[PDB]
């Protein structure tokens, strides 16, 4: 209703930043050096794709490599979805700090006010900034469902904000629930400093890519991105490839 | 002489960013949220100092916390100096990736074109971006001189660029030489991609603070910072012979 967006990257040339998207590359919003000569980039690639010719290829690590899209004013909730292919797994990973593929941010220039989905402490899940809280709690770290390397996955994240008693997040892999934030006790460290409305101010930009706080370089490809304020799920082709 | 700058932080109020410096805090140049309410900052502090009442207190980690000074155009060399007090050590440290306290950068917006002195792979030394090369080589890693936690140190970094056959860096602790780069074989990964003039374009901004690529939070205090195109050293008081 406020946004119904899809992108398969098919109209953008190879080695170019996806048309219509901004970037967050090397900790800089709209880095002017997002190009195939750098070690960190977010560029269209026609050598791997889920549909059509093209995907977006993120090459990064500790230095983020992301595309970023503005979200409409007044969103209460958002759904992020993509076909995702990664060089390493997420989940069930000893030694991890945290790493993420999808998120929303409040301020374009900074990664210090955002919600980050991928894994935390080696379990699929979420990190919020600026609290630096993480979900799930410590009991579940370094275990749980895996998002395997070297295959296409259909990943969906639902973020429910606005006028409800407690903001929520649900993440899915191939339409199976793999992570939930339903109440304050789903956070490790006291629940985003006690803020029940913890998506407030976060839904200004959507971002996709690779960002590791575990010192791991990766290559990630995404295709068939969808962003909506109404629910999204994976279709027969995305499930059964 | 184009620059001969000293700062003891005595004229700035406590909890304020040092007057006349820029910042690089949480990966943003001149971050407007550099204040005592945040988890990452670079602020004047009177709870510890080497001279007078005040030092600059860096609180950071993976997220950098730094002050930044613009350097004059056309430097061929620069010396960076400070009294430094750290919550953890540099050097002789197992499992370290790299971390740094001093540096110079070419472009104010990014940490991807700079020279970084502190430790690399647990030995005191230097990391260059964008090559990501490190000095000394692998044989010396996780060993060598220590810059101990919880005491004041007088640290000097000498960077020699310009028209010489190979750019050099030397670092000194209490006037003792602890780290040198003066030949391509001092680099682990084959020498900044072959660039003999590897300080070219790097002497635009000097920075001081804490930045870990080893996921270590720290608190660092510095006092009596100096920047110059002529040599800088430590006086007997700074050496703490007592
Ligand atoms: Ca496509
Ligand atoms: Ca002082
Ligand atoms: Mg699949
Ligand atoms: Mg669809
Ligand atoms: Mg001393
Ligand atoms: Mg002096």
């Amino acid at each position: 209703s406020l946004i119904n967006f899809t992108d398969g990257f098919e109209s953008t040339g190879v080695n170019q930043q996806p048309s219509g998207w901004g970037n967050f590359v090397g900790w800089q919003s709209n880095n002017p050096n997002n190009n195939i000569g750098q070690s960190v980039y977010a560029l269209v690639d026609n050598t791997r794709a889920f549909t059509g010719n093209n995907s977006v290829h993120f090459k990064g690590g500790a230095a983020p490599a992301q595309i970023v899209r503005t979200l409409p004013a007044g969103l209460d909730k958002v759904y992020l979805k993509a076909m995702v292919y990664m060089s390493k797994k997420l989940g069930n990973e000893a030694g991890d700090n945290h790493e993420h593929i999808f998120g929303v941010r409040g301020n374009v220039a900074q990664a210090d006010n955002e919600v980050r989905f991928g894994q935390i402490k080696g379990h699929v899940g979420t990190n919020e900034m600026p609290s630096d809280d993480i979900s799930p709690p410590q009991s579940q770290w370094y275990s749980g469902p895996e998002i395997a390397a070297d295959t296409w996955h259909c990943v969906v994240v639902e973020m429910l904000g606005g006028n409800r008693p407690y903001h929520q997040l649900h993440a899915y892999l191939d339409n199976q629930l793999i992570h939930s934030i339903d109440s304050i006790s789903d956070w490790n460290n006291g629940g985003v400093n006690g803020n029940t409305q913890w998506l407030d101010g976060k839904l200004n930009y959507a971002f996709f890519g690779w960002h590791s706080f575990s010192n791991n370089n990766a290559d990630v490809w995404m295709d068939d991105i969808e962003i909506s304020d109404q629910p999204i799920s994976c279709d027969s082709r995305e499930l059964e490839h």
